[PDB]
């Protein structure tokens, strides 16, 4: 099993969230709301308006997302769902846990290591596209995700 930080179309309310809940693919259980500890550029790019976490830590913005506990069946599914390693790569990062209420002695941990689907090789100009802190297909940019061909 592993923890995966999702920031794009897999989040609750987003167009591919269903694939986490299709038990043919294994299990995924929501653990927490999170925010990356380091900033990355998160951009909407290409004809399908897909979101890409560019692997440029230390630039961009802190990225909001959701932490899921997944089994190995679900992780293998997701790796193929994301066309890894050719398109995205599964890398690791640390995420700040966001609680419903601000914070006891000893205090609760506030970070966790997760896998994430990031992209290392891209048209360089993508790095100058608008940077997002929270992706929404139906967000104010108007660039709706569309898997059509
Ligand atoms: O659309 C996307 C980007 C990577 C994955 C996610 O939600 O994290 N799906």
């Amino acid at each position: 099993m592993a923890l995966v930080f999702v920031y794009g179309t897999l989040k609750r309310g987003q167009p591919n969230h269903r694939v986490l809940r299709d038990g043919a693919h294994g299990s995924a259980a929501f653990r927490a709301r999170g925010r990356t500890l380091e900033p990355y550029p998160l951009v909407i790019a290409g004809e399908h308006n897909i979101p890409w976490l560019l692997h440029l830590p230390g630039s961009g913005r802190l990225v909001e997302g959701e932490v899921y506990a997944v089994d190995e069946r679900m992780l293998r599914f997701l790796d193929d769902f994301e066309s890894c390693p050719a398109l995205y790569q599964r890398t690791v990062l640390r995420v700040q846990l966001l609680e419903d209420r601000a914070p006891e002695e000893p205090p609760a941990p506030t970070a966790v290591q997760c896998f994430v689907y990031s992209r290392a090789t891209f048209p360089p100009e993508w790095a100058q596209l608008p940077h997002h802190d929270s992706y929404d297909s139906e967000g104010p940019h108007g660039l709706r995700y569309n898997p059509r061909e």
